[PDB]
């Protein structure tokens, strides 16, 4: 006998597909899928012919209060019209009574889909955080107005106007040492806590000292104390990891698909977490509380929502959309298992395989065939801890900045020199070049 | 199967909320609420019909006035109109003097409520805080210390006096660098860590500074260190922590409501810290006495004002908002009981069922339920902040205060020698005139 | 008529207590307690006669299951043996049956008891903390060790040796700087961070003050990074505040008093806390689990138990055991009553009077006066934050002891002068006391 | 009313625990757990007795050898000599070939046990992970940038060119302070904020060194702040998290059980990661093959290994001590089931009772019941540790490095220039021993 076991599905993917191509037929060869390789193998070892049908009205199906006549597979299955049904079918308490079930075949469960951590993008000149946009102006502004200070009070107080009287000294010379670009030299390097050449000898001139001194002391230990805490407290930041993260966070906000299974267990929840969160749910009952789960995908993508799904479903588009992923564990269990009769010639002998194809390995083989594919962009780490160039990068910058102004200084330097003195000197460019290449007299002499 | 039960009730939050949705009136479907899941638990356990009641005043109820007569549901449970009244109706004695209250299945005191600390304005100083003031002062008294004992030491020691002789040996001359002002310089410069010339020598100096440079690196390093941790972990605290401490305060305003439950009992009350706040609030009774709870709840968080309200609809308030939190503990005590006729068997009966429905826990479990909100905790680390303005602002003051020293000093200085010119020199305002007119010489020179 | 209202009572302390005196009878005035006070005042109102009379096994009395046959002062009561019953008693579903209670007159609760937080002593010299005791030892033979290369390196270089041509160079003399004690210095200044006067020229000393500067800088940016740590962690330490708290805490663990109705809540319990707190209290059912307050209260102190009891006897023994305080909200709510038989002709009569009363304020007048009492230590503050003198201290000492050795050097400089100069020079002390006063020379000259 | 029901069951923790009390024997009194109380709920929905019993043979059960016989509870449950059989029963092929079990009560994998992390030796190093290997490697680049651009700079400027003339004027000689080998000098000690001479001069150098010294502090103030997050927040990471990672190295063995669940699959595995690590395991067959779980769970805590079993066992060993984790996913999947005879009815009777006793939720609450244990979380802030030899010694290490290349260079520049003398002087040993013994003249003239 053959009988075809008429054999129930239900287009899911990755499950069962229509073939993806031109001509016709196709006729039992047309759905190819996990399901289509399973009944394959399943086919091998017991023998048997299979005829696909399509479901009509395409439902899992369940016993609607109305008048229980189940919506679906089931119903195919429950007047013997059917036979075994080889589709994601999800074995339950009320399922079970009307239908006898295979052992199952895969193990899925309840999960949260978010998107991935995007990254920081600090912003390269992020040195430049800790403080205001605003202080590190008015620091530079102070160095510039106490360094005018020094200039005046300095060439004001007969205590200064010392003498450069030398190493030799009893000579009679005068000779300030704060002139004006010397004074923003104190300024700037004592703001970077290198202290400079040059020192006060006179009180006016030595309180300024004490208190820009001050000045700078608070600055730096804030500048240090801030980045400690605004690095401490990135490096103490954990992602979500758990419904109970997502329970005591009214940011990201939860989602899921009308009833579904999963409005079910969360209902009927008993934990204190999955009471809390329902608590939400029916909340916003419009908003988050989607009615399909590729909404559910395009809703996550949009926003800042964490919708609640089968593990199954997750695998496949994290798989296929590496812009997001699974979180957390398994919540809660369950599995597919091929469907069968009120107690009938087939159950025991369907379960026998399903075993036997699992110690050979070739569900998990079948496993990956399907759900895996094409290797995502996977490379990523959060080894972030250890500071790198994307971290503090732009003084790099800012040094190089430097370093070519002074260049261009350097050449004034040379012009303004040479001229200048070329003008009580000899005529203009035969003084430039003399005096260019004796700067280079393979000794340090002239 | 009697008379269903004619139960009398107000509309208040979150006890009595009109039901939710478009989808007209349903009668025991147009109110939920704690207040109706507490008629369920209660029909439930016992057993009888609703229908439901509202108030026709608005008013709670209360001894009228000079008529004598009772408004609100103390009217309706009087002369038989109705029967019980779950609600917030407050036990009381002129209340249960006509009526006869149920036991309570609620507590219930008068409480504060103030505007959240926000720390985001603790001072134009506190880059001061992180050592106690204690320590501020015992430092700067170890600088005068120091600088006046290495003024000591370096002098009576031999070693100490160099011979300056640097261009040239003989001239047997002798100096003492360190001076007492030069000492200073040393024992504030260090301490800054800038550093400075007078770089000690001949031993007995040499311990000396070591130990204050030791001195000066814990001080700043554990500056550093504890910046760190305020900047880092914001335990922010809060100004009054009871009515004692609210007592005694007089930038801060009690608030109260009006004629009212909170309002009456500081009247009657005659214990110290509730007779003074009642003359207080006695003093201007037209602005510290909201005439309604809503609009006290706005004076606090617009002006500063701390409402003296009911505990529960502060937990209420206190959810629903993020800001606003219960300044202290349960002054008063009272708690809210189901309304019942004179002689009603209906208060026994129900008597032992809030006592049965409590060791079961619904009560706290329908506490749970329509008090808790959002449950706003956010803690989100207190994500760090740049530093600015507020936080430090003080040690731009410290500057400009130094700076105006300095001018006045300098000054100082330049009358001081130029009258000590005037002892060698001729005669006073020559002088004067000749060092003003030697800064305007304008070079390096005299 | 009379009849006493025959009154229960038990020995409870505070709630009644035997008077504590010498001399006979004192009929109905031998107890004198909260009840009685109470009681005094129920009868100044109602108008009555007192004969206390203290229940016989001394029991609040419960339906013991093998009879039921209430055993105590329920029992004198349920039998119409007694009348009125004023002490504590604890409304109750199952008391309420057989006998009706009076309106609360106290509002008690369950919460937890705890020793008070004792201090840190930090151990004064807490700045030498962050690193190892081993570690400082360590950089102290460094110093020595790098020190003692800079003068065989330095000695032995030939780069070294230079001359101190002075600012009138073109002489011959060479003349080093690294000596023995300068090489320490060197060390010393640069381990502090201060930048002695001496410095290296010739590479092989270059290469060294070159390492030695790296040695520093990770010492003291290690010693600031533990110190903030430490200092971080311990401002980040909450002490428990609730049941969760102690409930996440397999440290300081549970107690209670045996069934007491303290058990009966948390084995009749549904919340997920105190079931997870039930585990513990069935798993160490012979030690925590004690069977009397008493011991409650003893044990706390030898350890670090936790015990669970009604708020009233909390609040008596934390205001006389201030070592011990209060922590947490009131878990539960219950209530103590005057008892009175089955509907009687004064449960209505005695519960107006508790409301009477309640608003003239006597109640918790009469609250203070026999739980309050000598102002307890309450003094304590937990500002620890900004550091103080018992934080940091023992760096003064450290500065006392290096000023002091300053001194017994500096003496010793002085002695060895001019004992090896007089060698050569004039006899001994005529020498010492002439320069002892021509250090003094009342100008910097001799 | 029939026979009561003979249950079979094996004596494992945490299902079967043989009951704890001296109070002897009771039957279905004797033992608790798990598998006892799954009987409980079982035997409620149904209706039966279980009197109980044991195995004779202790071990659970296989297809026995040669004889192919049958031991253990698959034994009794054939020949009828008993019904259902609630154990740690794993459902296979062979055994439900020949018996019948029911539908799974619980999934379970293979997976891995390790040592938990500790963080206890990071390394004689670790005083630089603060900052990237890529930094460290770049700023020591631009250490050898700035001094050689100093170079440049300084040089080619005319105004950098003091002329000493100290001690007098005249003497127009001119020098350039700034070599090649002084200019490293500036940018290294600069580094390290010790500071130095050679401070600069003449613009073009000014902008040079301020922002080199503005590179200086953000690095130093980067690097500190960075040893303090990774001193307060401890991500203590683990070596391996994977098969694949674990399969790739070899420092680390394996682990597994022998002849049994876990060495069966590996062996009849036929995926890589699992082909691989069969090699190793067969490869010394006789030290990474512990013959029991119990000695397996040591090898780990001792030794270095990575035991593996089944996911629930881990579970348990997991919580009950602290150090023990679960390194990776489920790599298998099984589940138990209670067995039963061939053809009995009591398989259906059962399928439908653990479907339903799940969609309550029990066996989730059963689960966090007998599993869960002290729950030993500790994670208290990680107690700051005093910084020590560990978590720095390398810079002791780079210390004792320098110093030796320190002697080698000097004793270099030693023989360089008294060879250099050779030029002018006399042969070659004879300025040896003129410089070795003008070391040994001994005072501070040549
Ligand atoms: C980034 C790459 C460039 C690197 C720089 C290139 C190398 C720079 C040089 C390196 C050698 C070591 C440092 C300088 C000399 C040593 C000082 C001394 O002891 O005496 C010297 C005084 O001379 C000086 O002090 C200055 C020397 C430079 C003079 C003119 C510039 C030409 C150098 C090129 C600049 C190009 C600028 C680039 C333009 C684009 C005299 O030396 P001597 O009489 O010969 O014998 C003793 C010298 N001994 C120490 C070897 C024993
Ligand atoms: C802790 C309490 C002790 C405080 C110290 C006590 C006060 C110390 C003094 C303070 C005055 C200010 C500083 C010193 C003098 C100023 C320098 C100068 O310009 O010229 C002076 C050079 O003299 C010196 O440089 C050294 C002076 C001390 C010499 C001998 C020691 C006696 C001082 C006592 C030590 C006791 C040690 C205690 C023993 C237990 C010459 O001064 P003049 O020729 O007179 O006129 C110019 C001076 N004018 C600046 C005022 C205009
Ligand atoms: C010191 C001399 C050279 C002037 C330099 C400019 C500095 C000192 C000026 C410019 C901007 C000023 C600040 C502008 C605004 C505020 C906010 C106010 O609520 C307190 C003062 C404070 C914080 C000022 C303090 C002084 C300040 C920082
Ligand atoms: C540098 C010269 C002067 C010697 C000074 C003594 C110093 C450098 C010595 C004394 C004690 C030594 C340490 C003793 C123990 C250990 C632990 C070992 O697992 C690594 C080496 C390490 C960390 C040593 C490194 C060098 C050390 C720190
Ligand atoms: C690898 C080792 C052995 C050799 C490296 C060369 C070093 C050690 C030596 C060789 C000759 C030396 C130079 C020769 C003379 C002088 C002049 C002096 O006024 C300053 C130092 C200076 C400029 C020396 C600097 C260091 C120097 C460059
Ligand atoms: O004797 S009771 O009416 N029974 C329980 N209730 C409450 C539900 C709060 C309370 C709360 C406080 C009381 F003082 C008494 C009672
Ligand atoms: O309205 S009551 O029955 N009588 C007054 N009190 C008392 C404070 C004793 C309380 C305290 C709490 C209540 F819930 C009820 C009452
Ligand atoms: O269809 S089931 O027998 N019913 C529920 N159970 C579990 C109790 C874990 C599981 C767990 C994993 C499955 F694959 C199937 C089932
Ligand atoms: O013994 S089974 O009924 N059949 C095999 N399978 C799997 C498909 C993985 C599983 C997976 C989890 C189970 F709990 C039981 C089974
Ligand atoms: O048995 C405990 C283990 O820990 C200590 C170490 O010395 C090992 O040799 C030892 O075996």
């Amino acid at each position: 006998s053959n009988r075809s076991l008429i054999v129930t599905t239900i287009l899911e993917e990755p499950y069962v597909l229509f073939k993806k191509s031109d001509k016709p037929l196709y006729g039992n060869d047309r759905f190819e899928g996990y399901c289509i390789d399973l009944l394959r193998e399943l086919s091998t070892i017991l023998g048997f012919t299979y005829e696909i049908r399509l479901v009509e009205d395409g439902k899992y199906g369940a016993q609607d209060d109305v008048n229980g006549q189940w919506n679906g597979m089931v119903r195919e299955l429950i007047d013997h019209k059917a036979d075994l049904a080889v589709a994601p079918l999800a074995i339950t308490y009320v399922r079970e009574k009307v239908i006898d079930f295979s052992k199952p075949f895969m193990t899925l469960g309840i999960s949260i889909l978010y998107r991935k951590p995007n990254g920081t993008n600090p912003g390269v000149f992020s040195f430049l955080n800790p403080l205001s946009p605003d202080i590190w102006m008015y620091v530079l502004l102070a160095c510039l107005g106490v360094s005018c200070v020094l200039f005046v009070i300095a060439r004001f107080s007969p205590y200064e106007w010392y003498n450069p009287h030398p190493c030799n000294p009893d000579s009679d010379v005068v000779e300030n040492n704060f002139t004006l670009l010397n004074s923003f030299w104190f300024g700037v390097g004592a703001l970077m806590q290198q202290g400079s050449e040059l020192m006060p000898k006179a009180l006016s001139t030595r309180i300024v000292g004490g208190i820009w001194w001050f000045f700078t002391l608070i600055i730096i230990s804030s500048y240090t104390a801030n980045l400690a805490a605004f690095l401490t407290v990135e490096r103490m930041e954990s992602p979500i990891d758990s419904a109970d993260d997502l329970a005591k966070q009214t940011k990201i906000e939860y989602g899921a698909v009308e009833d579904g299974a999963t409005m079910t267990f969360f209902k009927k929840s008993k934990i204190s977490t999955y009471d809390k969160m329902w608590a939400f749910m029916s909340s916003r009952r419009q908003s988050v509380l989607v009615k399909s789960n590729e909404e559910g995908i395009q809703r996550v993508l949009t926003s800042d929502y964490a919708f609640l799904m089968e593990s199954t479903t997750i695998e496949f588009v994290t798989q296929r959309n590496c812009n997001l992923t699974q979180i957390g564990g398994l919540i809660d269990s369950k599995g597919y298992g091929v469907g069968t009769p009120m107690g009938s010639p087939y159950r025991d002998k369907i379960t026998i395989a399903i075993l036997q194809l699992q110690e050979e390995g070739k569900l998990h083989m079948m496993k990956e065939k399907w759900w895996r594919g094409n290797g995502c962009p996977e490379e990523e780490s959060k080894e972030a801890s250890a500071l790198g160039v994307q971290n503090i990068g732009g003084i790099f910058i800012v040094l190089a900045a430097g370093l070519v102004l002074s260049v261009f200084v350097a050449v004034g330097e040379f012009l303004y020199k040479s001229k200048k003195n070329a003008q009580l000197e000899k005529r203009s460019f035969c003084s430039a070049m003399v005096e260019e290449l004796r700067m280079s007299l393979k000794c340090q002499r002239r």
